[PDB]
């Protein structure tokens, strides 16, 4: 296998854990040759970590509240940024030479191992402000150096919405104007879920359920096989019910 | 002056004419050294053309209903596409070596003559599907060849929404993946009118009132100096009342 490269996702709770299980299961379904990693916190229940270990190759515990954690000092300056400081540990994974970070609210529809042809920092434009890249799917190179610099920036600048996108766009500020090969096609992070979707949505590789209501916040009804287009939402729930639930033997 | 280069806009009626007057007036305010051109149709009233001649250097009449018009045969195949076939005449203006097309629902906030450093086809990403460029602001090279090919594509493919963006994106299909210098910064076509705008909206060069309701569809009240943020909307109306109305001596 490519033991040197991984898909890396994050969950700080049992709800986003359901996302990660669907993401990981979807990467396996499309036969990734790379490792699957999930960053998890002590807020994820032991019982959920046991399920995550059935999908992920590594469940890596990160606890920013631990005084021995690399991000703990930054957290005392910015106590509102625990989730994003947890996310930033993706750069601490120096056992890998290259990774694709994916949000736990994403879902893979095709093999996307060709993302490992890209260099740090390759990412898709954010709908709404497309000179910024969306931080939900990105190719990067773990580095303690880069990690510490992102921590400093988080300390200095903070994050109005608690997300990492501003910080990552501030650090990787040449993305908009430099090297078109670092622009991932939008189909690798399809996040604006009429006429553009009717022509190109069929070729989506990754769906991103960006925004307030996540697929797992819906109530699924087996009797109608529907939540109470929801095309993508139905596919999420199809993977969950078909591929995830039976991992619980 | 740069008699060889122009800003080119379009109006097929008196309502969008008000847009063009505000756009043209804004380009003059920021001291363009280029020519100002408006493509107009016989549906624009003579009285409005007289006002347009006070702002524009050239009011160029285009009538796709005239059997001598270059786009007339295409219109008989696609009678629903009169406006976009009118727009496509922007490529017939071979008296200019290079032009910036701007929609009549745009407004300039700074000198943007440095767009003439760009090559065809340079355009900003469309919010919502950012691997397509928005066809409301673009750098191009007039050519009868290119014109005829866009006409053919319009004939072959049509336009579901009546706009030209699909056609232009189909013809200039390498835009997303090739030559980052052909990606205009989003501030040259700021069309998604909270946190990204709070950091970068102040540096906007062009505002685009993309979507259903246009600034001139609002009712302005002098007693409150408001329509019945609307920051951009207020600036539109400020240019209209301050700079446009008094051109009517
Ligand atoms: O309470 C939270 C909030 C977010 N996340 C992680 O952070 C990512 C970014 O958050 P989200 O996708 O909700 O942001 P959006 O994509 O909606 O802006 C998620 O996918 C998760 O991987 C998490 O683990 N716990
Ligand atoms: O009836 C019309 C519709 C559109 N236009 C022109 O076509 C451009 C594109 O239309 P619009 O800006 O309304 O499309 P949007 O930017 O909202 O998608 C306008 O700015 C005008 O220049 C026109 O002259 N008459
Ligand atoms: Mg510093
Ligand atoms: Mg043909
Ligand atoms: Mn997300
Ligand atoms: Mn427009």
């Amino acid at each position: 296998s490519m033991t040197d490269q991984a898909f890396v996702t994050l969950t700080t709770n049992d709800a986003y854990a359901k996302g990660a299980l669907v993401l990981g299961s979807s990467l396996k379904q499309h036969r990734t040759t790379r490792r699957l990693v999930v960053l998890a916190t002590p807020q994820v229940s032991d019982s959920m970590r046991k399920v995550l270990e059935t999908v992920f190759d590594e469940v890596i515990m990160v606890d920013v509240l631990d005084s021995g954690d690399s991000a703990h000092l930054t957290l005392m300056k910015r106590p509102e940024l625990g989730v994003m400081l947890t996310k930033l540990h993706c750069w601490s994974l120096t056992q890998y030479s290259k990774c694709v970070f994916m949000d736990a609210d994403t879902l893979v529809l095709a093999n996307i191992d060709d993302l490992f042809d890209r260099e740090e920092l390759s990412a898709a434009p954010d709908p709404g402000w497309p000179d910024c890249f969306n931080s939900g799917v990105f190719v990067y190179q773990p580095s303690v150096e880069t990690y510490n610099q992102l921590l400093h920036l988080a300390s200095e600048q903070g994050s109005f919405d608690g997300g990492d996108q501003g910080i990552l766009n501030t650090f990787f500020s040449s993305w908009a104007t430099t090297d078109i090969r670092k622009h991932l096609p939008f189909i690798y992070n399809l996040s604006s879920i009429l006429p553009a979707f009717k022509v190109f949505g069929a070729s989506a590789k990754v769906v991103h359920f960006l925004g307030r209501v996540k697929p797992w916040n819906y109530t699924y009804d087996p009797k109608t096989k529907s939540v109470k287009h929801p095309e993508f939402l139905i596919l999420w729930w199809n993977i969950f019910t078909t591929n995830v639930l039976p991992l619980l033997q």
